[PDB]
């Protein structure tokens, strides 16, 4: 998102 | 997976 | 925390 | 552990 | 930065 | 590098 991110969600997703 | 995995497909999917 | 949060402390916490 | 580890456990502990 | 921060750049720079 | 791998060097490098 810059910045990795870790949404929760399980799995976890990972966005730029 | 224990280990968090961090999986490429994009998107990045962290399984334990 | 929603987001994996890594606070520090060494050794890394992740805590959702 | 190099590389960043994640242990499971919940926690996520990160170890070098 | 504590948490650890994982910067864009590719490549991933993470930071505390 | 497939798997998101954090190596150690300070600072963190992470390598799809």
């Amino acid at each position: 998102v810059a910045k990795l991110v870790f949404f929760a969600k399980a799995a976890i997703i990972g966005l730029m």
